[PDB]
């Protein structure tokens, strides 16, 4: 498996952990099956866009921490969009609202970057503590010093 790939305009350089491949199909939130491959395993990412710069933590079909930096508001959304659909993770699956038309990874990326509300809202929020270096990010993009999107922290 390549150690250093793009994804939606991010360069990704896998920095730590390693996967296998399994292919698996998946129902989306639109009830369409997806054959995709899923990575299994305990990896880390840096990540490096032209507006944005993050490192990713992730299990399987798990995002542990997504912590990103960026020019402004926009340019971190789409991180997160880019890191959420990378996770794998079922939340993202049963958030799309569309049918799909290519590889399916693409398609779902494709998809949220046109609209990520739903994606946003059922990610899930958690508290947070204040943490110096960081801030929350809410659904709606802006920063909350007290909560933010599950496993994910703004660099400040
Ligand atoms: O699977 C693919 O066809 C490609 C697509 C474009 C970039 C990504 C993500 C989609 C993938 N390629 C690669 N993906 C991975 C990978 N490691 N861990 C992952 N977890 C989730 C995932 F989703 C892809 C990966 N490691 C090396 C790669 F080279």
């Amino acid at each position: 498996i390549s150690s250093s790939f793009s994804f939606g305009g991010f360069t990704f350089k896998r920095t730590s952990g390693s996967s296998v491949k399994k292919e698996e199909e998946v129902l989306t939130g639109n009830l369409q099956t997806l054959k995709i491959r899923v990575h299994e395993g305990y990896e880390e990412f840096t990540m490096v866009g032209r507006r944005a710069t993050a490192i990713l933590r992730k299990a399987t079909r798990r995002l542990i921490q997504l912590i990103v930096s960026g020019r402004d508001e926009q340019s971190i959304a789409e991180a997160i969009i880019v890191a959420m659909v990378f996770s794998q993770e079922d939340c993202m699956i049963k958030a799309v609202r569309g049918d799909l038309n290519l590889n399916p990874m693409h398609q779902l990326l494709r998809h949220f970057q046109k609209d990520a509300k739903v994606l946003f809202q059922n990610w899930g929020i958690e508290p947070i503590d204040n943490v110096m270096g960081m801030i929350g990010i809410l659904p709606d993009m802006t920063p909350s010093t007290e909560m933010s999107l599950r496993g994910v922290r703004v660099s400040k």
